[PDB]
């Protein structure tokens, strides 16, 4: 009769695939960069060509970090010994000695420059990735007719990613977490991918920036994760008689089992006629109302506890779907099975959501009487 | 040869039986609170007619702490999806949905309010209190003639509770700590119960607010813990000519094995002719006296280590036979022996350890020339 | 092909030997003083005739912290219950009993006051140390012609001792992390001592107080670890035609496998026609410029991986026969092996090195122009 909550242990394994390491813009200034991810520690550094390198940050001399050293040419400089590492993992000199034993070899991670942004691919059963896991390139990015990102980022402690992952089929959140109005709710998985599309307006009583200035904006979402944990969501609003479109990142990466970093950021199409300048200000204030949402999040799973057996409504969304999805990433290949990746697909009737959430709004308003 | 100090891990179950967890009137805010008792997380709250009803914290559809919720009606609204949680652990509404699983049932604890005090009982075991497992009613409490608590509470961290249940057989660290002077000292231990009478007078040589602004005030203490947990003391004080009657509390709930929260508090019986304000500061002082002692075990057991083995003297008390007592809480009821529940008394002769501590205060008087 | 990383568990047994707990200067003040050290706490003490005593820290009474009470004549009083504690671990008087346990004797550590310095002997067998175990006697230290100690403490959190043990075969960082420019180097472990000869110069390129003001100083120096702790490093300098002799100790005590105290610090000796002050101020300039260095390799002990297969180069020293030399302290003194003990001498032909070093440190002066 009294229901219990069970929760096992977060893995110990990180997600196998493509995550986002963050801007490459914030990459390329010559110096080398500290990422903490997947347990261990990375080095990310800019050869003397600008192309980006990722490795292991601990060195394989007497284990410094490579992290806090120097690039010098093509080569990372351990700041213990400075012997110097290129970014096929090679050591190119020891300063101080006439040769390099040929076993000095680290490892490389393997990367990718896209989007204006750096991604690495994690497998602990050490594959290459194959072609088609990837991620797509947005047509828009770099083209004189969309901005640069808005990008922001958070450090969530005491958490495991599914928490995030899980917001893909939480319909009722929107309303209550992130204060947009969900009219239409669709949630497809397939394959490495798991989609989201979401049609809502701003709520009244409460003021967004994702509303783009318009308290009453209708939004068309298309809501994507590619691989276990970068999600690309395009989006068209229409705001004052406009149509503006937005492609939103949402993404992360694991620190251990228990802390991860969130990064997210907007680009926004030009409308006709307007400046660099104020497509640069629609995409600040974009991300500035996500990241309200964002924070909300957080102190959820600040306070939550973890739950594998969660007990859903009518209304809700198909999470446990979504997790035999997601646990794709979390098995050997090999151990995929049909169930995990086969088409599955569902609605929610928010009809009665609506009903609801338009009298709490409207007793909302009254609420200055 | 050398004694070595011996110390298993400390229990992971906790007591069973009642704790106090606060003051009626700091829950009845018409808020909801939060609770770290237990190794878990607790929401107290009031209803509408203000009877404040107690549920496991994590809410049973996604996890989300129902404590940094809100009340709504007679049920605590989740912040995630705000649904609605009863006193009996009901879930009373889906706003967003027709209908309500009706296996949407979470923990509602076993209360008691009482003496001003809210109460929960703890079992791992998971029945019900005994009719004969209580808290008394303090006759005074609620009439005109006594005033209400002066409360404090500190947060300890880092020690078992046992340290604080230890307290009432330990003559001497009422002299060494909390500066008082004990003439007489008697332990008894019975069924649920462990109780400490002494007659204390103030130390000349260090003030305290507990002597009532008489440096030499006679003080007769009955002391005793209803249960593991929860310890009321009957005080009655010859101070300046006067006999001044007090009840303090002293109690605790473990947090986690290692973390626990005490609380303390006076009330006082209004001198014939004295005002209500009066009273209160009584109370204020007397609680500000207790303060001090308590502030100093927080000290003592900050530092110190646990101990299993303790190496007693002639004028200690019966810490093995308390500590036997005390056992009866951590083991299911069908496994209590009569070693732990039989009446077990124990005098200390204070005669040697008088003599030396009037040595001591009298020498530090002099310590003025 | 990618070379990985190996690295047991640091191990949970602490070093057999010596190990300097700190100035006796600063302990012979009359105050207890505590000691977090070997996975426990002591107390240390001087008694009325001013010998220091340093015990378990922790009262065989109910677990008081002896450090946290007072000297009360020869004995140390406990702050709970104010139980004396004598230099022998015998319990002196309970001050409110007629008579003692005879059982009531606690552990005193074997102890050695000697270059102005307090040590204890640690052992998990429980031996007392072998005479010729032992710390040499530094002549000048006391005499009118040395000053006294220039002293300096820092505390390593995140890494076990051995990371400091490692240096003394560590040319190469004396010139990355120290700024000092090694030209000759060699060691020789045996029986329970391991040693560094270095003759270095400091560098034009960066200034530092070992140079005593003169940026070519030669420096010749003998550094020894007689025991697993403890090194005495003997140095003489040539700076702006004078000869210094300075001694420096390096030197730790492991809190726990994962932190230590770092204690280091420089006697010189007075030079013809000079005041004690001017002395004084040599050392601490000495003493200055070493704390340099340790800063540095502080960060490089917070930021790196612990690494059981190091991979050494040409110009390496004998990191593998250090580390086995250093393992003889934690086995039992039965299982000490010849290949622990045996002597073992290794110089690095350092002619690559300075080639490259001086380059280095040219074109690091170019860079003005
Ligand atoms: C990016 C996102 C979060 C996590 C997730 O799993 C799916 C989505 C898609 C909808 C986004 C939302 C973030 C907040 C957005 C911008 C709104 O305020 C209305 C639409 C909504
Ligand atoms: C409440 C208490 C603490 C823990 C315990 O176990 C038993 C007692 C009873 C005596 C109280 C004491 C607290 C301090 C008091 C008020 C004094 O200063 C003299 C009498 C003494
Ligand atoms: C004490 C020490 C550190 C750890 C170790 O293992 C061996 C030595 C001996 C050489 C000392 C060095 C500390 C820094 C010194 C003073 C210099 O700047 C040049 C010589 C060098
Ligand atoms: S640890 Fe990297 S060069 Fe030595
Ligand atoms: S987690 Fe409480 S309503 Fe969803
Ligand atoms: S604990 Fe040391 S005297 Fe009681
Ligand atoms: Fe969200
Ligand atoms: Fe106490
Ligand atoms: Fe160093």
């Amino acid at each position: 009769e009294i229901r219990e909550i069970q929760a096992a242990a977060a893995p110990t394994r990180f997600a196998r695939g493509w995550h986002c390491l963050g801007l490459l813009r914030d990459f390329q200034d010559g110096k080398p960069h500290s990422i903490e991810a997947f347990g261990t520690k990375l080095v990310v550094f800019a050869d003397s060509k600008g192309q980006l390198n990722v490795l292991d940050a601990y060195c394989r001399h007497m284990g410094g970090d490579l992290s806090r050293g120097e690039v010098k040419g093509d080569s990372i400089a351990c700041p213990f010994h400075d012997w110097r590492w290129n970014g096929k993992g090679k050591c190119t000199d020891i300063p101080y000695a006439r040769r390099v034993p040929p076993i000095a070899k680290t490892r490389a991670w393997t990367t990718l420059e896209r989007n204006g942004q750096l991604y690495v691919w994690n497998d602990p059963q050490g594959n290459p990735p194959p072609e088609d896991v990837t991620i797509p390139e947005i047509a828009g990015y770099g083209t004189d007719e969309w901005t640069d990102w808005s990008w922001k980022s958070l450090r969530i402690k005491g958490s495991h990613c599914r928490e995030i992952v899980d917001n893909v089929v939480d319909m009722a959140h929107f309303f209550y977490i992130h204060y947009s109005f969900p009219r239409y709710f669709k949630n497809v998985f397939e394959g490495h991918t798991a989609t989201q599309y979401m049609h809502s307006t701003g709520r009244e009583d409460v003021i967004s920036g994702t509303n783009y200035d318009d308290p009453n904006a209708e939004l068309r979402s298309e809501a994507t994760y590619f691989g276990p944990s970068y999600m690309i969501d395009w989006l068209e609003s229409d705001a004052n008689g406009q149509t503006i479109e937005t492609i939103l990142i949402n993404c992360h990466y694991p620190v251990s089992n228990n802390e991860f970093v969130l990064q997210y950021g907007a680009i926004v199409k030009k409308l006709p006629g307007v400046s660099d300048e104020i497509a640069a200000g629609m995409a600040e204030q974009f991300a500035e109302g996500v990241q309200l949402g964002f924070e909300q999040d957080v102190e959820i799973w600040k306070n939550k506890a973890p739950i594998d057996n969660p007990l859903l409504s009518e209304e809700d969304g198909p999470v446990y779907q979504l997790r035999r999805w997601y646990q794709q990433f979390y098995v050997d290949v090999e151990d995929i099975t049909e169930d995990m990746t086969k088409r599955f697909e569902f609605e929610i009737d928010t009809t009665r959501a609506v009903a609801s959430w338009q009298k709490e709004v409207a007793e909302n308003l009254a609420k200055q009487a």
